[PDB]
């Protein structure tokens, strides 16, 4: 049974449970009484197991938890808040994020409306938050749309970062199974893409046949509404070898810039 740490442990009795969230574990909204330092409540995410899970289940659930202890806080990731280890289940408790995960986010603003600078700048800030996991040395294996959440305030959170999915891999990770920061540069190319797609699904159409078509060289096309510079960041991402794809240090400055020139007004 659990070990205390004092640096996150928040007791069982400051936690409101309310609805749930999403559900291997099930995820429940919740306020929880006097997290900074006292009588504010903040509304939490709360992470905990399924009814019927074996301790294979427990054991992830702790790693996660002990994982996001050393990666530490950045603004554009989901951060642990604190946990109820001791008197009866495991709770992980971290950032809530109101308006949900940004395929989600992405599709229910197709003509509310996302401007040309707001997408770009959803780009940036993924960018921002795997160049922040990067440095930690954290290799995400799953970037995707569908794991970056997004708060009350727009703001793009990764998420799940410390645990047809295929068509977000890199062909290296797809092939021989590795998975590396270049890897997830390709996953964050498939991003970009659903982002200028408002949520599109990719490669639609292609039945996972894609192992093949990836190694001939088979490339999305641009989305329509897309600039031919933000299709070439895509590209550069997709490079078939791996040292040749940009990093998030890069793609963070291309960005950076790309969104200082990107008209408010379109
Ligand atoms: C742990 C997780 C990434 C899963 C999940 C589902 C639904 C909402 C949230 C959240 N943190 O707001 C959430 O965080």
């Amino acid at each position: 049974e659990l070990p205390e740490d004092p640096r996150w442990e928040l007791p069982r009795d400051r936690l409101v449970l309310g609805k749930p969230l999403g559900e291997f574990g099930q995820v429940v909204l919740a306020e929880a009484i006097g997290l900074d330092k006292p009588n504010r409540v903040t509304k939490v995410a709360v992470k905990m197991l399924k009814s019927d899970a074996t301790e294979k289940d427990l054991s992830d659930l702790i790693s996660e938890m002990e994982m996001m202890k050393m990666i530490g806080k950045h603004k554009n990731i989901i951060n642990l808040l604190g946990a109820c280890t001791q008197d009866g289940p495991l709770y992980v408790i971290v950032e809530y994020a109101s308006k949900g995960n940004l395929r989600e986010y992405l599709q229910a603003r197709r003509p509310e409306q996302l401007s040309s600078k707001d997408l770009v700048s959803c780009a940036y800030q993924v960018a921002r938050g795997m160049e922040y996991l990067a440095s930690k040395k954290c290799i995400h294996r799953d970037l995707a749309a569908r794991n970056v959440l997004v708060t009350e305030d727009n703001v793009m959170k990764i998420a799940d970062f410390g645990l047809l999915p295929v068509k977000w891999m890199a062909p290296e990770a797809l092939f021989d199974r590795i998975y590396t920061h270049q890897s997830d540069v390709w996953s964050f190319g498939v991003l970009l893409w659903e982002i200028f797609t408002l949520g599109g699904s990719p490669y639609p159409g292609v039945p996972v046949e894609l192992f093949k078509l990836l190694k001939e060289g088979h490339r999305m096309d641009k989305p329509s509404n897309c600039t031919n510079e933000l299709y070439m960041m895509m590209r550069d991402c997709w490079h078939a070898v791996p040292s040749q794809r940009p990093t998030f240090k890069q793609l963070v400055e291309d960005l950076d810039r790309i969104v200082a020139l990107t008209s408010n007004q379109e």
